[PDB]
Formats: C-alpha cells, structure tokens, sequence
C-alpha cells in the first residue's frame, strides 16, 4: 500500500544545486486530476509521474508543470532514470525506457560519486518556422530587448518534441530580459510552445513559464533543440561533448551536456542527486 | 538526514489549502540550512522547529524563498498539528510557539479528515492611512484604476506582519498583476506587503514582494483582514466567520477568524497531513 514520491536535484553535482524535480515511482493509482495537483502540491517546476509495467526496464511517464501536461522528452526523464537504478540497485551501467504519449526514450545511467549520472536520446530535431523580420524584432521587445540586442543569427523553432522559439541574443542583452507581453499568439502563428533566449558565443540560455513569472533553472526540453541548432549554424562541432549553461540568474548555475551525432540525433545528459523519499499519508 | 512532513494548512481535503513543509526537529540546522531547504522545496513558507523547556513548548524559524518572516501565520497552524500527530493525545492540545520575543498560543484536534488548528495572534494594531492619490497609485501598481477601489479605506493593519489592506472589487480582484516596484511607498506607510482585498466577497490575494509568487492562503495577513472588517463594521465583533483565498491557483482555502469582544483575533482553520519525508543526504 505504500505510496512514495522522491526529491531530486538535476543536472547538479552537489544536492541543493540544479534543477529541482519530484517523481513519483509508481503512480498507478492517480488519475489525471490527482498528478496535476500532486504537481501543484510539490511546486517544484515540473514533477514526474511513472507507470510500471511488464518491462521492469520500460515504464510510461507522465510530466507536468504547475501549468499543465507536457508530455515531451525532457530533464524529468534524467530523474526518473537516476532513481530507477537506485530502486534496482547494481554497479553496471543500466538502460531504460520511458514511454511519452507522443515518443519512445532511450536512457542510461551509471552511478557517479553520492549520486548519478544520466543521459538520454531525444532524437533528430526538426526545424519549423523561421520568423520574419518584423516577427523577430517584435519578440526582442516582449523581453525588454531592442532589434540590435539580437545575434546575426536566425531565430527558429526547434523541437524535439516541445518546440522552443530559439530567439538568439547577446550577452548584455539577456542579463537584462524581462518578458513583458503576452506571447501566446504570436507563439501559435509560428508553431511554438514557448520561448528559449540563447546566448550562442556563451551557450548561455534562460527560460521562464508562459507569463514569464518563474523562471526554470535548466531546461532539458530546450537543451536538445539548442544543442542540434548550434550544430546545424556551425556554431558548435558534430560528434563531440560540449556543455550548456542555465540557471545562474536563479544562483542555481548549472551545466547541461549535450552532443549531435552523425545520424542528427541529440543526447542529453548531466548529473543527478537523490534528497529525499516521502511516504504518501493520505488515501490512494 | 533527517525528516521533514508535507501539510496543508486552511484545507477542507488534502492537496488544497497552503502547502507547508514542517521539520519538526531542526536543532542540528544552521540558518542558512534551513534557507536553503526552503529554497529546495518551495513551499511559500517552510517552517522549522526546535524543543523549548517543555514538551508543549517550541522555538520556530519561518522562512519564505527570500528570507526569514518571524511572525505568527499559516506554518504555525501546520506545526501545532504536526505536533499533535506527532505527541497523541484526545482533547484539544494546547502549544506555545515562539517567534522571536512572542509567544503564540496554539489549539490543536483531531478531525475526521486531518486535524483543527487555531492560534491567538493577540490585539490587531492599525496604523497609516494612505491619501487618495496613493491609494490610486497603489491600485495602478497591480493594474487596477481608481475605479476598482471599493471605498472602503486602505489602511496598514498588523498581528505583527504589517499589510497594507487594499479594498478593491471582485472584478478587479481577479485581473490584478503587479507591474511597479513597491518598496518605497511601502516603507512610506510602514507596511511590509499589499494584501488586496475583496471586502463584500470576504476573498484576498497577495504575493511576494516582486509580485511573481501568489500566496495561496496568508495566516499572518487574515488576523488583520477580519479586524479591518470588524472596525470598519463589515463584520461583527465576536461572531466567528470565513474569508477565501487560493481560488486564483485552484487550491481554494477556507480560514476561520474571529475578532473577540476581548480584543483577541484567532486564526484557524483544517490542516491535512501529506507526506512524511526522510531526508537522503546530509
């Protein structure tokens, strides 16, 4: 009868860092209703919700925000991987599946000092709409920015399943971002769930939820649309590790890994702590 | 490693009401360990313990993600609950939690659901009363026009927190948003935070101080809300009633005041027990 959910830190080499995440290992007995105010409930930016099955190295997931569902791959999967070995135990290397509504993910993780290590293949990421002119200079100045504030190169939707507006900006000019209007339907004509400002000499980026109030501390969502877009504008190198930077605006600093290959396929990987198990008290 | 429980305090059922994270034994915490747990966890406010002189006795530490708000509110209500659970006992259970140099005096019982919190926050003190055109300025600070002003008068009102109490409509009450910085005029009245109030629907919100974080369910704030509505004849003196607060984050809240003929205003309400945590890394 025993119920559970875990706190987790996410791309975080030290508990207390990172990205904050709950999951909750089997939640079989929840419906909709029940995950989404679980979620509220946890308050941390997203909380993960597992379904076992006949596959003890295959579940499905459920993600949402304080929001709404996001059935995508993102840094929840991380989580949910790096506790999935702890739950199994075994000092080898382990893989994983985690079954979206949308897509299947590969993960592994391996055990790396008091906690993880984990990674994930998102997949090739496909390239939507690109703004006009007019469209990005409309977007510079919903986050306080001006025309000149934007980098020389395109702003495009990428998505590897949650498609991010990467709207390219400077250094000074993201220090300075504050989102200011509502960018639901500008958003919607070009396909986009949301906005990713990226910084792309520094490979620095923030993000926020959809009124721009609380920002996330490291997007794994983000990280592979951002990783393949580099890649794609010969700003990074095919076939080799690099790292992202989030979350120092937050003084949660954090490093994402990344890397395309040949095939166009992005992983993403990075750290994981274990913080807490909780024993659910209420009726399930 | 140590242990921490998830309750919800003003909350008819579980996952409603103000969600509060209680570590009921925080002597081995230095403060900026408690900061950062806060921080961790995110509850609005996350509340620390530590044994007083006596088992009925306790020091606590309030925190919120900015700093520390050493003031009777929401997370003692949590606590004399957790501590009931936590101790046993049939009738109602009496508690002294301290905050600082006060000394909050808190009933606790079991309920069918969870269990009955209430704590005397003692004599509300009343303090400025800001002109027209600063009660103007601070409706416009949260997107509001004059208009939306309900005329009852603004006034800064305290258990120990001061809020400037901000009458304003139901229809204006659920379209503010904060747009200006606060502080000085703040500072100006003596008022350490907006609370906006519907006075007629007996409903308020309120956020942190950049206005980005909406506070579900403000213990610290309610004492002063019902003895603004008691002084400006909107509510008896005596008479128990109900105001709401959570309905903008769909975690509807239900908080029990009462300004007594004596002086006392008592804050209560249900309180649910969530979740017991035990902490995996030191």
């Amino acid at each position: 009868m025993s119920r559970r959910y875990w706190q987790l830190d996410v791309f975080a080499e030290r508990p207390l860092t990172g990205n904050g995440l709950a999951v909750f290992d089997d939640a079989s007995a929840l419906d909709d209703a029940a995950m989404q105010a679980w979620t509220r409930e946890l308050r941390q930016f997203e909380s993960i919700f597992l379904l076992p099955g006949d596959d003890p190295r295959a579940f499905r997931a459920r993600i949402f925000t304080l929001e709404e569902e996001l059935p995508f791959a993102g840094h929840p999967l991380l989580g949910a991987a790096a506790l999935l070995h702890h739950l199994r135990g075994g000092d080898n290397e382990q893989h994983w599946t985690l079954h979206l509504a949308s897509k299947s993910v590969a993960l592994r993780s391996v055990r790396a000092g008091s906690g993880f290590y984990a990674e994930m293949d998102q997949g090739r990421a496909e390239f939507g709409a690109t703004p006009d002119a007019g469209t990005c200079r409309w977007f510079a100045e919903a986050f306080s920015l001006s025309a000149n504030d934007l980098s020389g190169h395109p702003p495009r939707v990428v998505s590897t399943g949650l498609p991010y507006l990467l709207l390219p900006v400077t250094a000074e000019a993201l220090g300075r971002a504050r989102q200011v209007n509502d960018l639901q339907e500008a958003l919607d004509k070009l396909g986009a769930a949301f906005v990713y400002l990226l910084d792309v000499d520094g490979r620095e980026g923030r993000t926020w939820d959809n009124l721009g109030l609380v920002e996330d501390v490291a997007t794994g969502s983000a990280a592979g649309p951002v990783a393949a877009y580099l890649v794609e504008y010969g700003l990074a190198a095919r076939g080799e590790p690099f790292v992202l930077h989030q979350g120092r605006f937050l003084e949660r600093p954090s490093r994402l890994d990344v890397q395309v290959a040949t095939d166009g396929s992005v992983r993403v990987g990075g750290h994981v702590q274990l913080l807490a198990r909780a024993e659910l008290l209420t009726s399930a």
